[PDB]
């Protein structure tokens, strides 16, 4: 993959591997946003960040990026062997955090086939106690970044921005006891983001992912799963077919996300 | 990847992902076994396969895996190229066998190596049977006819049988289930799952200080989707070696017996 022309985004094509698809022979929404933290890594790499992303600034400061929300919009899963090209992009909003975005084509047609946007915090790793992006730490990330606003969801009022309500006891649905493995850990031994995609998906009942695609997925991020946690994944059906997610600590109930899925007739 | 010129074997190169690795910033073994699979995959593609034959496909079977064996001199680096080759034989009436040799692309040098059988099974019935003529024929166009092994050794790790670990397990882990993403595309659990299943029951203190050498697996049940299994493991040895059980966490129905061995990082 590549830095544009232009130094201001990362492109990358992927070839669908035959364990990353599902029941219609198509990518699973998992293995799609394992290709955009991929990506973005690559993009990072590129431009001299950490990858493990953290500015020189930051690691003084023990500061880290962590992701506040993921929203991916899917039009169409590529098929076992197609090739997928992404493009991905940072911007700064302000002290508010950070962004990236990400825009999925299929490389022979160049149609755009998905897209998606994530909001990351600023975080001391150790005391984990969020803050507002530092001055110094802007200006060493705006270089990288386009100056002019770059939207995967330019709509104004979008679904990528909507307020996510806390699901209800009695939830409709549940998958109780979801524990993470080893292959669920990323290099410094913290789940991987993705992992919490597939314990919110793990609730839709089987009948749904039978008879139905997963357009949109939004899912906040409020708290991390240690090595050792329990996780119960709660869904409750809005409705298209939508639902409301709640992923909470086994015993105590506290909240480690919450999110919505939206899906069409296949 | 491509068929090599002789048309009898199968190359790709992959790179190594950021997700893809473990703590020591190298390939998880789950990652290769993963690679393995989409390897071998590529391979029955390139020769007209969908891994089932025409025969095949009419008498509705299928070839499972009774075993798997894996060797790792060096685990490569996120960013590294790796390159595998693989191909296939026949084992007369038994089964057939798939083999792999892992390289750096860079070096050349051999990284790794593995092999796996494979027994002939109604599909619906679920009951193995020895290979036919019509099927062996099928299969020796795409296989070399001297034989090749991944494992030539002369009493070879690849070949031991396997005991059964006995009650008290000095190491267990509990109540683990598949989830979607442990599902292939026909809703069956991933064979590489399994691996991932069996190391759970490792001390986390032996995998920091340990860097995992060779695994063999033999592969009894599958695990169906809406299963709990528990997998169990009891040091039997600078080298450490380790007997593997997974069963049903019911009734205790054996799934899975396997070995590991680990050598001081
Ligand atoms: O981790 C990444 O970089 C990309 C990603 C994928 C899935 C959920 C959240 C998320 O930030
Ligand atoms: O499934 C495959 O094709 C190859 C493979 C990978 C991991 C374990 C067993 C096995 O046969």
């Amino acid at each position: 993959g590549s830095l544009t022309e232009d130094g201001l985004s990362y492109k990358e094509k992927f070839v669908v591997r035959s364990y990353e698809v599902g029941s219609n022979k198509t990518a699973t929404v998992e293995t799609i946003a394992n290709l955009l933290q991929e990506v973005g890594c690559n993009h990072a790499q590129s431009v001299g960040f950490s990858t493990d992303a953290t500015t020189t600034t930051m690691r003084k400061l023990h500061l880290i990026w962590v992701t506040a929300r993921m929203h991916i919009e899917i039009y169409k899963y590529p098929a076992w062997g197609d090739v997928v090209e992404i493009e991905t992009w940072c911007q700064s909003e302000g002290r508010i955090g950070t962004r990236r975005d990400w825009i999925l084509k299929d490389s022979v047609t160049g149609e755009v086939t998905g897209r998606a946007t994530s909001k990351w915090v600023m975080m001391n790793q150790d005391t984990r106690r969020l803050q507002k992006v530092s001055d110094d730490v802007r200006d060493e990330y705006l270089v990288f970044c386009p100056q002019e606003p770059r939207l995967a969801f330019p709509e104004e009022n979008n679904r990528s921005l909507k307020k996510i309500p806390k699901l209800e006891d009695p939830a409709q649905y549940s998958m109780i006891g979801l524990k993470p493995r080893r292959a669920d850990l990323d290099m410094n031994q913290h789940v991987n983001n993705v992992t919490y995609i597939g314990w919110v998906l793990e609730s839709i009942p089987q009948e749904i992912v039978d008879t139905h695609e997963l357009q949109v997925i939004t899912l906040d991020y409020r708290r991390e799963c240690q090595q050792d946690d329990v996780v119960d994944s709660l869904t409750t059906t809005t409705s298209d077919s939508q639902f409301l997610h709640l992923l909470r600590l086994s015993g105590d109930g506290q909240e480690i996300n919450r999110g919505t899925t939206l899906w069409r007739k296949k």
